[PDB]
């Protein structure tokens, strides 16, 4: 008779008050916490947020409902009698929307031992703020973090701890579409402090480094490629026309059907990201690559015999120039958003 | 046995009436108001409304409620209760819509003092409308606003205030994917006047400044590049009919595949900004380029001197009309969005 | 106590059912609506209805609530016991969805006056579905409505009725994004005749004026440069290759990357809208225009005296009919979609 | 005193049953069904489905609730009530989700007449699913079903009916932004079978005919000129053939592009795709042809530039010849 | 009256506790699972998981409820009663998202038969993540799975298993937009171990192969006829500037147009596809011969020397690099 057993830890002349908490005079209550992520994921940077999926575990003590005369060493109270007994009122600091599961029964579940210990397993959607800065992108990196916090309760009367042993535990084989979510995860302290008093908080930061595979070789190199089609229009004489207008009509017109093309699949921001420096970097060494053909013939049109030479100087420069002036400008780049 | 001693003045034997207010014969319950902002964003022109997540905080007196026999200088009523109290009937006179958070218990506190004051400190989402104009876009400003109003009581019964210091207040490292939260908020009244009352109103105003840098590097900047391109066509004699033509072709083809490129990430609304204007005008002026060169051409035709002439003449005037004339255009253009 | 004298004419020993509706022996209920408009928005053609956020007042005379003996000459009955007073049917007809708000507290507000009289305000989101044609887009004009019913009282029992001074009313300085809202609104009625009876309805209509800027600049304005560039290829000499057929190339590639450019901005339908004819004319303008350089180099081809004469007579035609046609068409276009 | 009455029948001394059906030890409960369509559309094939918004009315009999005694001749259950009588398990077996509605007062009514008929009004929102194959694409046209079934009861205690007269009508004037809702619904039944019973259901049906008219105009139509520039290019000019070769490729590669944005979202091939990849080769091959030619006539003699005459004589009557050939295969195909 | 008999068997007076689960002094309880699925759809990598649609029906003995003084040989519980009678703690481990349903009346049956054996069927919407490598789009192929774990009860008090016969049926006539159902699912365990215990979970294995029709004639043939006119160029004499340069510059800029009007039309991912790779080489190819014809104008016996080779390698090179590709990507 275990159901019935505990309607005596609880009921009218148990005289047990959920509304009050353990050791109520005494020193505070001790909540060992615990995560298990079985979903991570729809991280958006225009709701700034991201959603997981968790168990969340809570573990304490109430010496209120410890037991001995019953032979079964563990109770397991109902999860519609959950009012009936105090449990920490554990939130989410940073959530933006919350919600437990109920299919196909409640999914909630709560111990008491023999010797008071009690363990809460409750199963949780959430959606949590994720502050992200696009500066870098595609070579960007996010820090998300997960605050529990104590809403009423202080550190007088409450106080939040992590496990020893993985606290925080992530399903196998998780998968992003454009981050990766590393193993580190940072544990600390976000303690807070206002003039209503201090109040516990224990944090787990991820860490998300972004994917640059299909911008690697669905932008960066094409342009490459055509930047390196600007520079062949100066291995040719001033005589060929032809040639050389075709050519940088076409690196600056292909260049910038590029730019463009990509703009409608990238993060919609405001301020300038790493990614539109290269499309306006490229952008230039495509332009200058035909007002360089240009420069050359305002000097070679009047076609005397001796600026022919200074004229195809401009040509002899460039050949070696433009392919340094990129390669010093290419250096800075992935030095800086690879630092 | 502090929520026995909470029911008794609650209970049955009290006599308290929870739809009853305090001071229910004469004067009004004042009420000090104040707010965090843990999360804004959300910013839609679409729906025309931005989305917010907040504690509120909410101080009165209730005479009723004081007690003095019991030793605890404060009580705290349970979550479940709240409804055995009266409370000020608070309502956001713009939220499109909102709600509270219950994870994983009751995100709402009570503490009623000694002295009969009543801290009622609540967590909630509001999502309120903020009409827009973008009729400066992407240099406009926008001033987003957020009203404490009572829904029943007139100014009679019940006034709203907000706190005298850091009324509303703003979490740290809050980024937008746009706009720029400033750090001015503004405090006034929206006292409402209808036939039926006065009705107490507070109102914080927000202001939102949008940045400029990626339309600056990838539309602004580019095609400044691409009208003085245009320029040098009137540089050169009208023998050059493959260059001359060769410039104008490029240039009205170059504008306009970065006009198209550029439409993928503009705001949704059918009418004219800023922006538009701009693009507008760089058209204007690389497709008369391309269009005096004809009217040049044409003149010449016939190959007589007094046509040539004429011919030449054309564009000599064109080489310091059209800097000129945009010269004047910028000029009003950033002068008049930047005000 | 205003709360005990309600229950006294609503509680046990009172007689009165919620179930039954006022003068049930005999005559109808005269209901009187007004709505205040304080959100309007979210206007699609994809699900083709509309967002509206408004309050809601109706009033009514219940005899049984009729007193004198109490002091106070008005009773306000609390939120959580509207059950049990009877209040109409009242339900929108063209709802696809809605909602009641209740936060912070309830929404919601019931004055039974001393003479019996009622005044139920009440805040509401209503998602309301509006048919929308765009076969003038975008010179079109959409008109939503709003319909009051009763569900299940017909006009011997339940009548409802618009207020005579300002019944609907809209909030100060509202914007959408592609529409304009008009000051105007027609009050008419809905009563509709089913077999089973002849119910009460009320009716208010919108009406709504899209905003044409955006694609007068950005569409029709650069269309039209196009096509004025693919006119100057006729002030050309048959001669000229380059130039000649370099324009129309441009011309025609040119115009056909704006009409896909701006297929991703315009309202996803499957019918022909008024700016799909616009691109398509100008297409074929444009596409003629190099068609007609076609037949005169095809003619001209052999190069004698009688084919150069007759070749040389299409294009002086050219630059007067080609223009003249547009303009015949223009005049027709803008009349007709502004008739 | 109606409403006292009501609960006469239904209260503690009446021994009603509301778990029980009626007729139960006898024969099956008739249920006639019919619906008003206030609302249809939001027709999505990404996720399968589409979303109505109705007024279900269900008429039963039960012996159990005729009186005479009482003089109005039909009683108005409260909603609130509605727990308190037996009504069947209707349930909508496509139904991807549903809800009520309850704004202001619960959108509900039931009436019981003095015959012992029942009459309950209610209003739904579905989101039905309908399976959808976009092989013709614009040209296809879809059928999207909607099934009421009985959750628990068999055949032999509970039997769905439809109205004889108008079972299913839908509203004046409503319009949807890609198909046209034809007017003919049929009726049938769906009455499944399993190893736990016969259970009844029955079943009305939507056909849905897409519009061409944007497709036709801005996509179709533009592909068949520039197809026709292809021919114009059919020996010496060379700057003009080969751009006007080059052109048809250039312009046909942006209007192929251009459509992609606005196509709906599949992984398999539609009608309208094949359209542009064919006239991409009509296209393609026009300056492929040329190519043959300017191979042949390189070698600037005689006999090659006879044999180069031949090629651009048979294209002038066979491309014309063979797209019409497809094009009437197309068209005829796709609108049988 | 069979309702009337229900609340005698479960009621105050027989001391039926809900709490407590069958068997409760010894051995397991055997629940045999089983589902119909009306809806696979809305499969999706931005939020990596499908929404699914199902009847599940659970079936377990309660010797509690079992019975012969009664006339009818089966009960059917009220929907709004089924607080008051014990069924398992079944929930399913991979869902994101799930609700139950409640049009009309409550979509739930409960009947309790002669000898104790209930049988709950149910009526549910899911979600259930299925992590996706997306590398070998559009030739990919993806595994969902569908998890029916207990919540609290360990394999030493009940334990699940599929139905023998048809445990997992789907709908006539059901489709996917992108994807393909195959019609073998599987099924097997995937009992849990954990420090509290051990843990019963069945699961079924549905397999999706991606669609190529679209890809192929609107990318994958055009990128061929593309890297056709890439070679037509070398036939030509070196003398044939325009010829030659304009087909190069066609081939190079029609290549780039396809390239990005493929972007709008492909799945929102970060990393290299198999997709991405074919259009990259696919430029490279148009690409080097416009840059082999600047070999050839840079350099008459050299200069017509690489136009005879490139006429050979180039389909060849592009041949053999391709038989990888296909290999590769259809094992
Ligand atoms: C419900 O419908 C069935 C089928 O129409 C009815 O059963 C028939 O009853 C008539 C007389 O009422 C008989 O003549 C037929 O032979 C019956 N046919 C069948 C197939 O049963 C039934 O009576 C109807 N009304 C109820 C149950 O009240
Ligand atoms: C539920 O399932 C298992 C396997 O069918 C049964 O387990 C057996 O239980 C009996 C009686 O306690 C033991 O003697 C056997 O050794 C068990 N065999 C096993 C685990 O392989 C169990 O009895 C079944 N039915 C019940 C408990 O009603
Ligand atoms: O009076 C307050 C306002 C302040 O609001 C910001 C958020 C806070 C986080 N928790 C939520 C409830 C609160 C608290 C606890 C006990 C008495 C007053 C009280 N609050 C908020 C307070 C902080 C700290 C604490
Ligand atoms: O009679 C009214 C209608 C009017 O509706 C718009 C909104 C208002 C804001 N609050 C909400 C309730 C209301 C009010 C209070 C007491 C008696 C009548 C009454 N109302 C609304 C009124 C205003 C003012 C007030
Ligand atoms: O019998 C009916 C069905 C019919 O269905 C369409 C909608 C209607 C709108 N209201 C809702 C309830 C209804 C009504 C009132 C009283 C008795 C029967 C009854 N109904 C619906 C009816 C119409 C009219 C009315
Ligand atoms: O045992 C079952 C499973 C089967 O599942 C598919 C759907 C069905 C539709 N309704 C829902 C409940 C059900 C039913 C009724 C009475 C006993 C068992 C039972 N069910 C399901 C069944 C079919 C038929 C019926
Ligand atoms: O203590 C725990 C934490 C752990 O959380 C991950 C999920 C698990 C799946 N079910 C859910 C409840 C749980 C369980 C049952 C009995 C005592 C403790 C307990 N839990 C979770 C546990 C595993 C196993 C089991
Ligand atoms: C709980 O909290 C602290 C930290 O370990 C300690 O002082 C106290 O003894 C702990 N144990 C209790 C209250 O039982
Ligand atoms: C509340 O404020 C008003 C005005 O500030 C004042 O008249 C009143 O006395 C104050 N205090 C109360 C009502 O307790
Ligand atoms: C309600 O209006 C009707 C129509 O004018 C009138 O006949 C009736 O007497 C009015 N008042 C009632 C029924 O109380």
């Amino acid at each position: 008779s275990p159901s019935d057993f505990l309607d005596k830890l609880m009921g009218r002349t148990s005289g047990y008050d959920a509304r009050i908490r353990p050791n109520f005079k005494g020193p505070p209550v001790n909540v060992t916490c615990n995560i298990f992520i079985n979903s991570f994921g729809s991280i958006a940077e225009t709701t700034m947020d991201y959603r997981v999926n968790i168990f969340l575990r809570q573990k304490w003590n109430d010496p209120r409902l410890a037991y001995s005369e019953y032979p079964d060493d563990s109770l397991d109270l109902d999860p519609s009698m959950l009012d009936s007994i105090w449990k920490p009122d554990l939130f989410f600091a940073n959530e933006k929307g919350a919600n437990f599961h109920e299919v196909t029964t409640d999914n909630k579940l709560l111990r008491i031992f023999k010797n008071g210990n009690v363990l809460y397993s409750i199963r949780l959607t959430l959606t949590l703020s994720c502050p992200m800065d696009l500066k870098n992108f595609p070579m960007d990196v996010q820090t998300c973090i997960m605050q529990l916090e104590s809403f009423g309760y202080t550190m007088n009367d409450l106080i939040f701890e992590w496990q020893d042993e993985a606290p925080v535990q992530v399903a196998e084989g998780l998968t992003l579409p454009q981050f990766l979510l590393k193993e580190e995860k940072d544990l600390r302290y976000c303690t807070k402090h206002y003039n209503t008093g201090k109040f516990t908080c224990i944090e787990v930061r991820f860490h998300l480094e972004r994917q640059m595979g299909y911008y690697l070789i669905q932008m960066y190199i094409p342009s490459l490629l055509i930047v390196i089609l600007s520079w062949v229009s100066f291995w040719i004489n001033m005589d060929a026309a032809p040639a050389r207008v075709a050519l940088g009509i076409t690196t600056v017109l292909t260049m910038t059907t590029q730019s463009s093309g990509s703009r409608a699949s990238l993060p919609k921001v405001s301020y300038v990201k790493a990614i539109d420096i290269w499309m306006a970097v490229c952008l230039l060494f495509v332009f200058s690559a035909l007002l360089e053909y240009a420069a050359v013939n305002f000097v070679s049109r009047a076609g005397t015999k001796v600026f022919i030479d200074r004229a195809k100087k401009i040509d002899t420069i460039s050949r070696a120039c433009f392919p340094l002036a990129f390669l010093i400008f290419n250096i800075f780049y992935w030095v800086i958003y690879k630092i």
